[PDB]
C-alpha cells in the first residue's frame, strides 16, 4: 500500500514536472545517448551520467583562480574532439589560447564573440543556438555581462531581469537543438538567482590544496561539488589534479578511481595493475600511463563497464 502510493505519487510528479523532479539519493541514474565527458572520470562519475548533459543550461561557479574556466575548456575540448562545433562568448577578455590548445581545444575553429553588452552577449548566444550547428557554447562570465543602461549611464536590478528574460527564452531552444550552454559565474548577488533555477546542473569548483613534485611544485588539487543535478542524484563530489600548463590529469584521475575501485593495487608506494607494475608513487604511474595510451584506455573502459 505505502510503496504503491509512493511510486504512484512519484510517477505523477514526473508526468507533470518531468525527469528529475524527484529522486532518492541512492537511485541509479538514467543513461543518456550522448553526454560530454568532463575530462575527469571522477567528475564524470560524480555527474552520474558519465559527463555533462545536452540540451541543458549548466552553471560552473567558484572564486578567483579556482579552475572552473579550465573545467569549461575541457568540456569544449571534448565536444569538438567528437566533431562538435563550439562557441565562446567572452566578456572577461582573459582567454589564453596557448593554454587552450594544451588542454586540447581547437582554437583555430573556435567561435568567439566579444560583445559590447549583456543584451548583446545573450542575444548572440541565443541566435547561435537556434542555428542548431553548435554542440556547446560557453559564456565567460555572468558577472562581466553589464546591461546596456549601465554602460550608457541611464535604480539597479536590471541585470537580474536581463538574465531572467534571456534564460526563459533560451531554455526552450536548448532542449530543441541539443546544444549545451555553460555559464561561468564568480564569488542574485552575482547576476541572477534565475541561473540557479534554470540550471539543470550546478557545479561548485574550489581549490583544495596545491600539488608539489617535491621541489618545483606543479599543479593544484581541485574539488568540484555537484550541488544541483536533475539528470542524476545531486550532492556528489569529485577531486582531481589540474597541472599548470597541462590542465586536468586524465591519467592521475584513472589512478585514484583505479585504486578506489580496486582495479589498481597500491602495494607500497608501488602501483600495480593486474600483475604488471605501473610505477612507484602517483607521479610515476601517471607519467607511465601518459606514455602508454593502450593501458590507459583499458582502465577507463573497465571502470565505466564496472559502473555506467
Amino acid at each position: 500500500d505505502r510503496e504503491k502510493a509512493l511510486e504512484l505519487a512519484v510517477a505523477q510528479i514526473e508526468k507533470s514536472y518531468g525527469k528529475g523532479s524527484v529522486m532518492r539519493l541512492g537511485d541509479e541514474a538514467r543513461q543518456p545517448i550522448s553526454v560530454i565527458p568532463t575530462g575527469s572520470i571522477a567528475l564524470d562519475v560524480a555527474l552520474g551520467i558519465g559527463g555533462l548533459p545536452r540540451g541543458r543550461v549548466i552553471e560552473i561557479y567558484g572564486p578567483e583562480s579556482s579552475g572552473k574556466t579550465t573545467v569549461a575548456l575541457h568540456a569544449v575540448a571534448n565536444a569538438q574532439a567528437a566533431g562538435g562545433v563550439a562557441a565562446f562568448i567572452d566578456a572577461e577578455h582573459a582567454l589564453d589560447p596557448d593554454y587552450a590548445k594544451k588542454l586540447g581545444v581547437d582554437t583555430d575553429s573556435l567561435l568567439v564573440s566579444q560583445p559590447d553588452t549583456g543584451e548583446q552577449a545573450l542575444e548572440i548566444a541565443d541566435m547561435l543556438i537556434r542555428s542548431g550547428a553548435l554542440d556547446i557554447v560557453v559564456i565567460d562570465s555572468v558577472a562581466a555581462l553589464v546591461p546596456r543602461a549601465e554602460l550608457e549611464g541611464e535604480h539597479v536590478g536590471l541585470q537580474a531581469r536581463l538574465m531572467s528574460q534571456a534564460l526563459r527564452k533560451m531554455t526552450g531552444a536548448l532542449n530543441n537543438s541539443g546544444t549545451t550552454a555553460i555559464f561561468i559565474n564568480q564569488l542574485t548577488t552575482t547576476g541572477g538567482k534565475a541561473l540557479k533555477f534554470y540550471a539543470s546542473v550546478r557545479m561548485d569548483v574550489r581549490r583544495v590544496e596545491t600539488l608539489k613534485d617535491g621541489t618545483n611544485a606543479v599543479g593544484n588539487r581541485t574539488r568540484v561539488k555537484v550541488v544541483k543535478n536533475k539528470c542524476s542524484p545531486p550532492f556528489k563530489q569529485a577531486e582531481f589534479d589540474i597541472l599548470y600548463g597541462k590542465g586536468i590529469s586524465r591519467e592521475g584521475s584513472l589512478i585514484d578511481m583505479g585504486v578506489d575501485q580496486g582495479l589498481i593495487r597500491k602495494s607500497g608506494a608501488w602501483f600495480t595493475y593486474e600483475g604488471e607494475q605501473l610505477g612507484q608513487g602517483k607521479e610515476n604511474a601517471r607519467n607511465f600511463l601518459v606514455e602508454n595510451a593502450d593501458v590507459a584506455d583499458e582502465i577507463e573502459k573497465k571502470i565505466k563497464e564496472k559502473l555506467g
